[PDB]
């Protein structure tokens, strides 16, 4: 039933924004029709475990019948703020990855009446309604400032991952704008150091510790977990969460994950390369160097070849292992003084641990 | 000395945000060095019209104590950066949109060497953030602080819907659907002035003059004191002006001292010039235009250059300044009758835009 409480906020929010725009932007039904569109497209389809385990978190936390009501409500709110959060990143991102689709769906800027000079302003807009629902559905809720602190933070530090991310295949010793550069040669900085922090700021905030702290704040029981294990958890689930995409991104089939990978054409520093440059040998590595980070696909299936031939299938499910311990171990931790969050914190994990897309 | 202490601020504020990257967002000494050239470059080399009018407002509203003097000027100093901040945001986000080449003497950002498109669009992003992140941190027990920001971000959203209207202008609207491809208009029929005023209502006249105006008011403390009704009149009215001004230039006005290179034409932008001149171009005029509007092909430009010329726009333009030039002058005077110090400074910022060079 959650699923479609959340659905019916949605009606709610886009009905909200839509008709403002009606009504105090002076907006014609055309381009209603057409944010409509761009709404429902770039904010649906997804897995919505950002949203459903804000819900989650508040049910779980409730300890009236007006009250659980409210809260619901409220968690549903918060919920399609983080949904159309990682919406307007991924218009965004799929415009700077030069990805192809997106859930099963081509990628907004892909879009035939859609332009790129378009998407990228409505991947903006997408960022304004963020606020504008939560300013006139919290304009009374007393937890409203320290609720947009917090939202703006984990939005803030996903930005700034976002720079690493898109950074990561050029020197920084030589990185200046003023002058050209290309991409890295030696690829000196592919480490796990460097990997970590990509994804701890471009993905485990928003996507792990900010739908579960919104939650306590629904729920007005930010203040009775252990904010400094919730933390390590996020950070955790949220490595792991990054290092499954990675892996999709070149191991999944599109029409299983619905979108085409682009990291190994993007010459990214994805979990993939930090690990096999890692343990490659030279050899490896040259032939590395020699076909990543093109467009040409029998290059790519050379690359895609060169991973499999170094067992990164071990590296995995080695590393998933050693997480699944510390979350199990955490959740635990913080089951003591926690109880029911621990329990929707387990919740979150089962919707994270092997998953497939 | 406005200018000077203004500077102060944006290097005090530049501490910050680089400093807690550095220690909280464990950030390397490359990327904060990149950062800071991304600021300085983004956010410098303006007018700071819309920074500067902050502060004025502030002044001209002190005296209605030398601490608080101190306090009202350099919360004014913060509001004044989260305007300039948030235009730095469009402009890099614009110069990506519009395919403009250069911006305040330099090529624009998403055209640097080292600055890759798609970072651009990112770094965009980055500025956006900032806005708050200043706010926050030097307004946290202010107890103006979320109406300023409710206020801000409304004003952020308004200019993000004019975007989408000047974005899309020259689309036939009954066939925008993200789902079928279409090309650019072919008729016009569109380019009205009242499509055109909407757009720059939206897109410019909010962030451009009613901002700014505002947040000197709060950060004075004083917004419950002026006309409300009138103040949003003239931010209106000389929003318009100012965007109309814009448009004009970026046709004739020389890179040289613009300091941007035009792309309106080329972009097929239902500018001030393409409504007014299709408002009273013949037919004869109004089909040589359809076929050389819209290309970047240098001929073609050149054409509807000429096009504008024959038509005596600047006789339109004239005519369009004067009228505003009115209603400018007598609104001011509404407000002086209630808030003489706050027409005051209204008064500067129309002498900061009447007749402008740039
Ligand atoms: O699966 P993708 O490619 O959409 C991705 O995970 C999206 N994404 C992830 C984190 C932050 C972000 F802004 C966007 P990536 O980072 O581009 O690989
Ligand atoms: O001189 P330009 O071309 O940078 C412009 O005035 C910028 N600009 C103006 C208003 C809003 C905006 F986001 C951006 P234009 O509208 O693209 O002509
Ligand atoms: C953060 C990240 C890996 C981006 C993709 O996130 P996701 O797979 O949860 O997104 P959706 O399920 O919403 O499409
Ligand atoms: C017309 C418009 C809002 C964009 C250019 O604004 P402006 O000329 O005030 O900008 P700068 O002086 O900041 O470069
Ligand atoms: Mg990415
Ligand atoms: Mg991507
Ligand atoms: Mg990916
Ligand atoms: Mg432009
Ligand atoms: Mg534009
Ligand atoms: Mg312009």
């Amino acid at each position: 039933m959650p699923m479609q409480m959340f659905m019916q906020v949605y009606d709610e929010i886009q009905m909200f924004l839509l008709e403002e725009l009606e009504l105090k932007f002076d907006m014609d039904p055309n381009r209603v029709r057409y944010l409509r569109k761009m709404m429902d497209t770039t904010c649906l389809g997804g897995k919505y475990n950002r949203g459903l385990t804000v819900i989650d978190v508040a049910e779980s936390l409730l300890s009236d019948g007006a009250r659980r009501k409210r809260v619901l409500h409220d968690a549903c709110v918060c919920g399609w703020m983080i949904e159309f959060l990682q919406a307007h990143y991924l218009v965004e991102d799929d415009i700077m990855d030069n990805s192809v689709t997106r859930r099963g769906k081509p990628c907004w800027y892909r879009h035939p009446d859609v332009t790129v000079q378009c998407a990228i302003n409505d991947g903006l807009l997408l960022k304004s309604w963020t606020h504008m629902m939560a300013m006139h559905f919290f304009a009374d809720r007393p937890f409203l400032q320290d609720l947009l602190c917090r939202f703006n933070r984990v939005d803030y530090t996903t930005a700034v991952g976002q720079l690493y991310d898109v950074t990561s295949m050029f020197d920084s010793n030589k990185l200046d704008p003023d002058v050209s550069q290309p991409t890295t040669t030696d690829f000196a900085e592919f480490t796990l150091s460097n990997y970590k922090r990509i994804v701890k700021y471009k993905t485990a905030y928003y996507t792990y510790l900010l739908p579960l702290v919104m939650g306590l704040i629904v729920s007005e029981a930010l203040p009775t977990v252990d904010m400094g294990v919730t933390e390590e958890l996020a950070m955790l689930m949220g490595e792991y969460f990054q290092v499954q995409d990675d892996v999709m991104d070149c191991f999944t089939p599109p029409e299983r994950l619905g979108k085409v990978g682009t990291d190994i054409q993007d010459a990214k520093c994805s979990w993939l390369a930090v690990t096999f440059l890692a343990k490659a040998s030279s050899a490896q590595v040259a032939e590395f160097k020699a076909n990543y980070g093109s467009g040409d696909s029998e290059k790519v299936a050379t690359v895609r070849r060169l991973y499999e031939e170094a067992d990164l299938q071990g590296d995995y499910v080695a590393y998933e292992a050693a997480v699944a311990e510390q979350v199990k171990e955490l959740i635990e931790k913080l089951r003591l003084c926690s109880p029911g969050f621990a329990a929707s914190v387990e919740t979150l994990w089962g919707k994270t641990y092997k998953r497939q897309k």
